[PDB]
């Protein structure tokens, strides 16, 4: 109802509806059943890529902060914040020697 | 019977009804079925919060004792041991590097 | 039929039954349907811990080597091996730098 | 239809057909109906490997790109590049100093 479920290589991540438009102009914030992506029968949304990274990605929304993970390195991080939209500018001043590490 | 199935973000964490009773005044040990994010027919409760962090969250039930998880920075972990109401000075000693690298 | 579904804290781990006898006289290597943790309808073993850890925990099965996580502390993973009925001592050489950080 | 399941130690990884693909002469771009562990009811492949760290494996078919997972030991994760056969050569620059720390 005031849900959606955004499958992330298999996983099926949860939020409100309104959650998505905390940022606006991403591809998080801009789902449609238009999308060939969605899946009518189950009612959810697929999406192709690393699902671990992605509660990272979807906190960012949630919390209205971005952090990196530290699980994984900044370049995969900022692969998937260039695929879903975000920008990897917003960091946090705590994951800054994360985030400088690599350039 | 004697467990909950606490749905955050989309992944369903399971525990006995117990286990959230050991740690009194927090947002886990007053689960209540007057609540509106329980849904009655799936016998669930939905939080949308990082269900990563959530098992750090709920070892602290389980164990007795709070350990900061690594693959995230301690703000991100702090924010989600507000939301929970639990309390961040309770860290365990092998838990210091990564509590006080933040401030 | 050759595989066991253990439903740690929520997460349905599945191995074949020939993996858990890997490690014998530990908790996993003597699972039993007289277990009272365990479902007929499902057909499943609940445990109440953290279903992180566990992947590790199951991982020393699998490959018959024990290594350390290293997105939680030493001790956190610690408490799991002894529930777990799983000799620290068995650490591999790569996991030394974080199994005597703490000691 | 265009997507396959592969059920890693539990955890039911989704992605296309064609991602798997992307890497020749690995086995996830030789999965087969033939083989033993497709389960034709539920329509997937079971494997019993460490689950946590399928994804990072997955992530290299996904992004053509392989970087070293930071919550387990550079050894674990190069004992499921071994299973997967896939190439640790081919590990980015950004995941040289994860890669190296061990030999
Ligand atoms: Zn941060
Ligand atoms: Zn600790
Ligand atoms: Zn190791
Ligand atoms: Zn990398």
């Amino acid at each position: 109802e005031n849900r959606v479920i955004i499958n992330v290589g298999g996983i099926r991540h949860e939020t409100y509806k309104a959650t998505l438009k905390k940022i606006p102009a991403t591809r998080l914030s801009r789902l449609t059943e238009g999308m060939l992506n969605y899946d009518p029968v189950l009612n959810e949304y697929f999406f192709d890529r690393h699902p671990g990274v992605f509660a990272q990605i979807i906190n960012y929304y949630r919390s209205g902060k971005l952090h990196y993970p530290t699980d994984v390195c900044g370049p995969l991080f900022e692969e998937e914040l260039e695929f879903w939209g975000l920008d990897s500018n917003q960091v946090e001043p705590c994951c800054w020697m994360t985030y400088t590490a690599h350039r």
